[PDB]
């Protein structure tokens, strides 16, 4: 619908791409809109790096990035991987299922008296990142701290379809800088805490945790826990989100869903399908490519857009087209391959959770036709921003 997407979404506008493949110059990077040029990009880390800050002409040192798996190829990155897998016992998940009805019912208790609210806001987004802190075991007050250090994020996030000086570059790279000495130590406190009184989180995992034989520094659990908190925050928020106002959108998917509650996973997979909350990653080409009958050089940024795969037509019949119950949907929406989302099975959980339990307490929500939804001011997201709802 007339929906205010990025102007840059132009597939959530029902456009086809020109090229599957395009360069922008006044941006200097490339830009891959295919399902199965993107798909195969993805699979293929060797030649297509997802260390993408090795193409800045300014850095970070590699000692204070360690840890940051998501920007880590091989052979390095299934050790790293592999700890945080790991260190999500099969304690650990059904701890945090057992949690998520008690937290989503606790939030809705707290706008109970409200006729009119921001679902996003009051709702959508305080529960992915309660789940998170609480899996890292950090105290309900340390939440704040991390809403904070979300925004400094989101802002730096923001304004990076933009042409950037290398002066430019460096003052952002600097406030990064930062931001980073400010988290590293906090979870610096975090860890020695942990190893006075260990208890059932993933810190307590990460302690003990080795890589080439040897515990993890300050900087690796501070960038793994910094990787799960924006990973799985905004992403998650926006699926529930996106989805609760796709259901209000689509009256037909939502009577369907009401009708046979069996199709909440599907419905929360096509919701990512079709707005993708993360609708592109980067990537760096490590030596000369071809793509979609084009030539790549080596050392350029490319732009795979998720988003745009999943409405790629050669991939899906009527792609522009919301089907709840959809099948089969192998989007692209949670990657695909060695950086496949860590967080695929907490974050179906919570959204399922959220969903159902909003359809069961709130069954008379709807978005607010005085006062439509913003989308998130981030390129590489497609998602609500604020969502105001009324009962
Ligand atoms: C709707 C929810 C989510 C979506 C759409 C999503 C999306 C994605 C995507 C597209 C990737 C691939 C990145 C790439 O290839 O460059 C990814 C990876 C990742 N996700 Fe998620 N994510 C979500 C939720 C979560 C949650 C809840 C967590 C953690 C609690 C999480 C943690 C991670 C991590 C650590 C990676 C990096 C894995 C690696 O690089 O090997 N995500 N996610």
């Amino acid at each position: 619908a007339q929906w205010e997407f990025h102007p840059g979404h132009f597939w959530m506008r029902g456009k086809r791409p020109d090229k599957i493949v395009d360069y922008d110059e006044e941006l200097q990077l490339w830009n891959v809109y295919g399902y199965p040029e993107s798909a195969a990009i993805l699979s293929n880390p060797k030649v297509f790096s997802s260390d993408t800050m090795r193409l800045d002409p300014i850095k970070l040192d590699e000692a204070i990035v360690e840890g940051d798996f998501a920007h880590t190829d091989p052979p390095k990155h299934r050790r790293l991987r592999g700890l945080v897998d790991h260190a999500f016992t099969p304690s650990l998940v059904a701890k945090m299922e057992s949690r998520v009805h008690g937290i989503i019912h606790e939030l809705l208790d707290g706008v109970e008296g409200k006729s009119q609210f921001d679902l996003v806001a009051e709702f959508a987004a305080p529960l992915p990142l309660i789940m998170i802190s609480d899996l890292l075991g950090v105290p309900e007050s340390d939440r704040a701290l991390f809403r904070q250090w979300m925004d400094k994020m989101l802002d730096g996030s923001e304004k990076f379809e933009s042409p950037e000086t290398v002066l430019e570059q460096e003052e952002e790279l600097h406030k990064e800088l930062e931001l980073l000495w400010e988290m590293r130590d906090y979870w610096h406190e975090r860890a020695a805490e942990s190893r006075k009184r260990p208890r059932e989180d993933l810190i307590s995992q990460l302690v003990h945790a080795e890589v080439d034989g040897q515990k993890l520094n300050d900087s690796q659990i501070s960038n793994i826990a910094n990787r799960l908190l924006v990973n799985g925050h905004l992403t998650t928020a926006m699926l529930i989100a996106n989805t609760m106002l796709c259901l209000d959108a689509f009256s037909d998917q939502d009577a369907r869903v009401r009708a046979d509650r069996s199709l909440v996973p599907a419905l929360l997979e096509e919701s990512m399908r079709y707005m993708s909350p993360i609708c592109g990653v980067g990537r760096a080409t490590n030596s000369e490519v071809e793509v979609a009958g084009t030539v790549i050089p080596k050392d350029q940024l490319l732009l795979v857009w998720t988003g745009a795969a999943n409405r790629d037509e050669r991939q899906f019949e009527k792609p522009d087209v919301f089907d709840a119950g959809r099948s089969p949907n192998a989007h692209l929406g949670l990657g695909r391959g060695i950086h496949f989302c860590l967080g695929r099975q907490l974050a179906r959980m919570e959204s399922k959770a959220a969903v159902e339990i909003l359809l069961d307490r709130l069954p008379t929500l709807r978005a607010d036709p005085a006062n439509p939804p913003t989308f998130l001011q981030v390129v590489d997201a497609s998602g609500v921003a604020t969502l105001p709802v009324v009962t």
